[PDB]
């Protein structure tokens, strides 16, 4: 009866595992009531259009964080890898559903026609690279593949953010055209292959956790009868749930027994720079509008208050 | 179909831990199927309910092994296994990712149960009406806990006791419950603990409880393919609801709540406590090689989280 198309900001081979499984269960319970169809980065529409695409009805729902989809919101710089904001993946349900973040994404997107249908962590950020990152000079000059915040933070370190199709991204690497990627975590390189073309993993991340959503046209949500709303919103959830083990286990696990990254580490003191340079960019974008400060000061709270409470918060 | 699901956890802590997931679970199936949810001791005591389940006078249960005793062995590792996981998202990983689902679902099988899946819930924290600043503060002190992280209390002179659930509140008040190891911060402020009891001692003996939904066999095998995939989602969906229901909680409550003072054993001194929790690994081990098996599980998942480092371990 109910056909929706969903694209998600996810390559086929990442989609396999977050969005994927939670779609295939929602049509297997809803039958004939509705389905599904999942594509993948960029197949209908590009990513420069794919927030327009929903807005209009041409896609009906997509997965996606905020940053690389250029939401017309004031909350498009907190999306992906907002620097230093969530030491832990669980850290974003609970910023969402209990310090307010989740009532200002609806705000936000209702203003423009969309649903925000629910928040969830993906991976931390980490460079993975051809040639080994060992201090902060060496990052100087790297073309790196990350988000749009993100690089503009890291473009302070000389870093050069560039940006192509996920699609394309594993031969950029093996020709040279990308030094590397910021993009993602070790689960994710190993996953989709890219570790397979680059060479290095360096253990400093500039983030604990991605922030991504789930989003539908406005009125395709209005239209969903109560079960197949409520149906959707749990499979999202269930997909959110999955992606806190998956990375949980994967990060760990592929550090210590992958073969395919040799990881290196640049000293904590040296390290301490990056941090320091972060307070100031969260002070920019806060400058930017009453928003963005509200949404800063959040993250702030949060982070002294985690300091506040310990173990296993803070060590 | 007609379902009764039996919850462990007392009304006001259903409210937060299971009655969410089973009124969605009824929205959405309508008149094809719907779950009674009952609370703690219910329809029948816990000592009876692993029971009640395995004959199908209940349908469904929320718990831990421990605490309704299951006869299987993994019992032990139910509930607080001391020590075991430092956070709650070991809990799920450790099931799907380092084989403790195809154990759990062999040993439940074998006596009649399906185990549906399993989670995290709080850490374990001593609660109490008087302070505890030393390891000798703990020798008599009457506290409501499961029995296997009771069995290792007590070698420190701690007193497991054993009441039904909605008893514990009056029992703490009034009338030697010296506190609680039961729970962490968020359920004690929730159900109302915290307004009985004094002190919150910062030192768990476990960073997240292990818990599970199971269903009798038969009523299993009956389900329609689609309601059993919508009662496994749902189930997910309570294990993420109290994934960050319990990580937001414990760190608020700690720094804003104003009900309980917080106080700490210093490290070196908790260390005895770390120490002893290591032989009684060794000796749940040596009493079967299933329980070897996990143990031994347990042991390589925290090896390997030190030498992954942060934010695992640091
Ligand atoms: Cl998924
Ligand atoms: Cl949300
Ligand atoms: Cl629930
Ligand atoms: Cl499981």
């Amino acid at each position: 009866t109910i056909k929706w198309r969903m694209q998600t900001y996810a390559g086929a081979a990442l989609a396999e595992h977050v969005a994927k499984p939670a779609i295939d269960l929602f049509n297997r319970i809803a039958g004939d009531r509705m389905q599904i169809e999942l594509y993948s980065a960029d197949q209908l529409v590009p990513t420069g259009e794919l927030f327009r695409a929903m807005q209009r009805g041409t896609i009906d729902a997509v997965q996606s964080d905020d940053d690389s989809m250029a939401s017309p919101t004031e909350v498009t710089v907190f999306g992906g890898y907002f620097p230093f904001g969530c030491r832990y993946s669980l850290d974003v349900p609970v910023l969402f559903n209990q310090y307010g973040l989740k009532e200002i994404w609806e705000e936000e997107y209702a203003k423009v026609g969309v649903k925000h249908v629910s928040a969830g962590a993906w991976d931390p950020c980490h460079f993975a690279t051809k040639e080994p990152i060992r201090s902060l000079k060496d990052l100087e000059g790297k073309r790196v593949f990350t988000f749009p915040t993100a690089g503009r933070f890291l473009s302070r370190f000389g870093v050069v953010p560039v940006t192509l199709p996920w699609e394309d991204i594993e031969v950029a690497l093996q020709t040279g055209e990308l030094d590397g990627i910021a993009w993602s975590g070790i689960t994710e390189d190993y996953t989709v292959g890219w570790a397979n073309v680059t060479n290095y993993f360096l253990t400093n991340n500039i983030s604990g956790a991605w922030i991504g959503h789930f989003f539908v046209n406005m009125e395709r949500w209005e239209e969903l009868p109560e079960d197949l709303r409520l149906l959707f919103e749990v499979c999202c959830e269930q997909s959110h749930y999955h992606r806190q083990y998956w990375y949980w286990g994967g990060e760990a696990r592929l550090r210590v027994h992958g073969d395919k990254l040799e990881l290196t580490s640049i000293p904590d003191a040296e390290w301490d720079q990056v941090e320091t340079a972060a307070q100031e960019f969260w002070d920019e974008i806060a400058a930017q509008s009453e928003t963005k400060a509200k949404v800063v000061e959040i993250f702030k709270q949060y982070n002294a208050d985690m300091r506040k409470a310990g173990r296993p918060y803070r060590y």
